[PDB]
């Protein structure tokens, strides 16, 4: 056997640095969830593995001039990686060139305010224009509204394409920075998971408001064909039956949150 | 081409009789959920297809003896029919011996209740014995307790395996009539999922209470190695993106709910 090699991406509370990362060195220089998750799929596999971070720190996207891929979803698709163990969105396009395992958790796109806005909805958002807002610059999220036929995401994308300045952030952090610093000016949309996690975390200033816009799942990839795929789909089985997932969940979004 | 032979389970309000099915044939004589999903999954895959309610009315068990799948999963280990297009919750053990494409559904163990009923969660049911609880007498939901190391939910299946009289029932129908004409004295341990439509339907005297106790998701069956099970996979997906799914669930849980 050889050591499987595993992309993922620093996204809190999945995979972050350790404090005293530049102390350690290999797999323990991470945690978080994903992490734990990485553990629990070897064990359960039977693997060794080696936890990388993807170079260009994207999920999975294809340019429609190259027909590349970037991403987590590039890396197994050009034989960089062998699994990918990260909050990767199951969708079709990706389906069509990698395999997904079935999903090791839930959610749907939400909407993240600084306290006090007065927004509750996507149609109270879509119906106004002193607040901006908009979505990661690249993902599942901002397919969503690009593809969206429905007249309320439509709308809304309609206005997040064209808007100035840029309502679209690199990353998640980024995102709820201008939420936080934009006295309310700023709605993030963003995955139900990662808004859950913000929600608990010092200053304790925003809020997840109204119900998710979607629903989907995150799932662990493979290169298509890979003799992984098989082990891994039972083992997160395996894992969700016997209530490891949940405890995952809460151990990294709930059990140390800083909000009461 | 052959024509693909579904199988599926009455179970409201994935699959029904039509009021007037006597006077129709075929597949014109069911309707439901299901029956909408079965009719886009044909039309995204391509092919033609023939409805069937299973022979045994079962979701599907290996008798540990015989060694034997019966229900849906049966009909599709030994070739009786191609694909299962019902409320068939993906598991580790049925996974091993037949295909599951990505959920095209999300649900969790719930509990309801006869309205008024002195209970809110599953803590509460354990700690009493005055008011008998049970689950459907085979399928996910009564696997989940036999084999949970949680100590709430494995005190409550020390309780319901020896209870008497037996709290355990053939069908959903005949839990939600034993919750309505036992007085608040039956509590009925369900998935979410059918647990929300009974909720929306006449006489309103029942409700869901509580968080559902695990996550997890309905998936269509194929026969492991069936070479339609690549594209279902991907028309779930695609029908999910498109919103069908939703609307879908609108339609035959809220669109016509009887409860206001
Ligand atoms: N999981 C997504 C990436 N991704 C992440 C986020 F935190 C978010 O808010 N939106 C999004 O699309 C994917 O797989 O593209
Ligand atoms: N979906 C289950 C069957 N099933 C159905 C129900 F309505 C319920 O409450 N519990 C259950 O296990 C399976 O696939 O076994």
């Amino acid at each position: 056997n050889k050591t499987v090699v595993v992309t993922t991406i620093l996204e809190s509370p999945y995979v972050m640095m350790k404090k005293n990362h530049e102390m350690l060195e290999g797999n323990e220089r991470y945690e978080g969830y994903c992490v734990d998750l990485a553990a629990e799929i070897a064990k359960h596999c039977g693997f060794k593995y080696k936890l990388t971070i993807v170079g260009d720190g994207k999920y999975g996207a294809r340019d429609a001039d190259t027909k590349i891929w970037n991403g987590m979803v590039g890396e197994l698709v050009y034989g960089k990686a062998d699994i990918a163990i990260a909050p990767l969105t199951i969708t079709l396009v990706r389906e069509e060139v990698i395999d997904f395992s079935k999903p090791f958790m839930s959610l749907g796109i939400s909407i993240m305010i600084k306290k006090g806005t007065p927004i509750e909805s996507a149609e109270d958002l879509s119906k106004q224009t002193e607040i901006a807002y908009g979505t990661l610059d690249s993902g599942s999220t901002k397919e969503f509204f690009r593809r969206s036929k429905i007249a309320v995401f439509d709308k809304m994308w309609t206005y997040m394409r064209s808007a100035e300045p840029s309502v679209f952030v690199r990353t998640t952090a980024e995102g709820v920075a201008r939420v936080r610093k934009s006295k309310g000016k700023y709605a993030y949309l963003l995955e139900s998971t990662m808004n859950e996690y913000i929600e608990q975390r010092k200053p304790c200033d925003t809020m997840k408001v109204g119900g998710n816009l979607d629903s989907k799942g995150y799932g662990i990839a493979t290169p298509k064909g890979s003799s992984l795929g098989n082990a891994v789909n039972l083992a997160v089985l395996k894992l969700n039956e016997q209530g490891l997932l949940d405890k995952l969940k809460n151990k990294w979004w709930y059990d140390k949150g800083e909000c009461g």
